[PDB]
């Protein structure tokens, strides 16, 4: 066969679906990553653009995942992912250490582990966390952020009744995102959680909601609305509770920690003013709750190049690659050391406040659910803003929330 530069060269070529390199600065460094790699490995790579929309960006995939499509090797999938793609994933854990894969958050390994497989490495995160006002604790006498619900609930009793006596009647204790939304599902799940109710749905497919700690928990939740919190708190997402939190008029917020680089901006009320911590839990012996965001790196189980692939996945998941998107970009990692990192915390102080958060992350339950995720989601939306607008109590409402998983989750085919 004769050479010339139209005729193929061999060797691999290895493909990554990222971040778009057309919008913001993410993909951008996600492509520079991967062309670092190639030229450290001397391995020839291309780089794909993926919608920012999650709908799209799947919708995307799966035109190659029909097709048992060779032309990716990488993939960037969301954290709910997992659960639905994992058979056009290869298994990682073959792969992987024991002492490499602890150095991961080991609930985040298993949001990515489905029916025994590592679908994917941890890339980076997000997790629900508590907004607090240091400015107020300081005034009313408080020297740290809340550990329990029931502090939540002192605390924001004293300072709302104080700054409302000082004039201020647009200010709240807390607000959190109780629209009947998959939003609701991830603050549930961490009110559930939190009270020892348990995962919802447990990672064996154990329906446990139905049950005194859970009903308790969202009994509590009903007790905040128009209390500590808003009236209106029922038809708020995520935006609508930072925006009454960076007026300066809540105490506490519960969000994810987009909001945080938002209230530090120069325009800010708040900036200065708060901090970040781990959501309260009923007690010392309850667990702490975080529901799980954020983006795993898969290796198709359709690559021809499998180890090469896997080799830029652990790349790209590395301590100093997951570094560089911390120092630069400010992504969360997935590694419990760099949160210690000195370089990190010299420019993500906060960052630290965020370790038990991560080491309490609890996902939604994508792992089970499969196909039958938004289902599931809809079902406990709807039955918790039941009990949160006070038209049906915890009790109630748990049981009906199991009898509706269980007609989802159920085999069609029933055998009497």
């Amino acid at each position: 066969v004769p050479r010339g530069s139209h005729m193929m060269q061999s060797g691999p070529v290895i493909r990554v679906a990222g971040d778009s390199t057309a919008v913001g600065e993410g993909g951008r460094w996600m492509k520079e990553m991967v062309e670092a790699w190639g030229k450290k490995t001397g391995t020839r790579v291309e780089y794909i653009d993926s919608p920012a929309d999650t709908n799209d960006r799947l919708a995307l995939y799966q035109q190659y995942w029909a097709a048992r499509s060779p032309d990716v090797d990488v993939y960037m999938i969301d954290v709910i992912w997992p659960g639905i793609v994992a058979p056009h994933a290869l298994d990682l854990k073959p792969y992987l250490t024991e002492a490499e894969l602890k150095e991961f958050f080991p609930r985040i390994v298993q949001n990515n582990t489905i029916r025994g497989k590592l679908t994917s490495l941890p890339f980076f995160t997000d997790a629900g966390i508590l907004y607090y006002r240091k400015d107020l604790l300081e005034k009313y006498g408080y020297t740290s952020p809340p550990r329990t619900w029931n502090e939540l609930e002192q605390m924001a009793e004293r300072v709302m009744e104080g700054e409302r006596r000082a004039g201020n009647r647009d200010f709240w204790g807390f607000v959190f995102q109780g629209k009947p939304y998959e939003g609701l599902t991830c603050d549930a799940l961490e009110w559930i959680y939190s009270h020892g109710g348990g995962r919802i749905v447990e990672p064996d497919g154990t329906i446990s909601v139905n049950n005194g700690r859970a009903a308790l928990a969202l009994n509590r939740a009903h007790g905040w609305v128009g209390r500590i919190a808003p009236q209106g708190v029922t038809s708020y997402a995520e935006e609508e509770a930072r925006n009454v939190w960076q007026q300066g008029n809540s105490l506490f917020m519960r969000n994810w920690p987009y909001a945080y680089a938002l209230g530090q901006a120069e325009g800010s009320p708040i900036r200065g003013k708060f901090g970040v911590t781990v959501l309260p839990k009923a007690s010392a012996d309850a667990p702490n709750a975080a529901t799980l965001g954020g983006w795993q790196l898969m290796v198709s189980a359709y690559s021809r190049y499998p180890k090469e692939a896997v080799d830029l996945v652990k790349y790209l998941a590395s301590y100093e690659v997951q570094k560089d998107n911390a120092v630069r970009l400010s992504r969360l990692p997935t590694r419990p050391a760099l949160y210690t990192d000195r370089d990190v915390l010299a420019r993500n102080p906060w960052f630290r406040d965020l370790l038990p958060v991560f080491q309490n992350a609890v996902s939604a339950p994508s792992d089970v659910a499969g196909a039958r995720y938004n289902q599931v989601s809809e079902a406990i939306w709807t039955e918790v803003h039941s009990v949160l607008t006070g038209r049906k109590k915890g009790e109630q409402a748990v049981r009906d929330l199991e009898a509706r998983i269980r007609r989802i989750l159920r085999h069609h085919h029933h055998h009497h």
